[PDB]
């Protein structure tokens, strides 16, 4: 029916037998669940196979970023700005991304910045200008 397939809310359910409150929507060529776990902001991507191919957490705050990526953050160029999000970014066969967004003093422009979770920078984009950009179109 409607929304998401049963087979991919099925593949949610196995994944996380108690998530609950399920708001889902599309983007692109995905079906994204958006749910709370532990209290964190959780969206999974899900392919027409019903196999899941990213999965986000918002952190929120640098709190929640290893040391490594907090020191490499503070050392960039991009420390003059404003923490705006803070998603850990997993995939089923990558390495995983800390995406930090940052807004800077002269208000409407936004940078985001993926780290490794060792805070190597691997790519800044200017995203001011950009819909969607922890969507997939950024990693997938």
């Amino acid at each position: 029916g409607d929304w998401a397939p049963a087979d991919v809310q099925a593949a949610l359910k196995k994944m996380y037998p108690t998530a609950d409150g399920v708001a889902w929507s599309h983007d692109e060529s995905y079906y994204v669940a958006d749910f709370l776990m532990n209290g964190f902001d959780t969206k999974v991507w899900f392919d027409g196979q019903a196999q899941w191919v990213m999965q986000q957490t918002d952190w929120e705050t640098m709190d929640e970023v290893p040391p490594a990526v907090y020191n490499a953050f503070a050392a960039s160029e991009y420390s003059g700005g404003m923490v705006q999000n803070v998603t850990w970014v997993q995939f089923p066969k990558w390495q995983s991304i800390v995406a930090v967004e940052v807004g800077m003093a002269n208000l409407q422009t936004k940078y985001q910045i993926l780290f490794t979770p060792t805070g190597e920078i691997i790519r800044a984009r200017n995203v001011t200008y950009t819909y969607n950009p922890l969507g997939a179109a950024t990693f997938l």
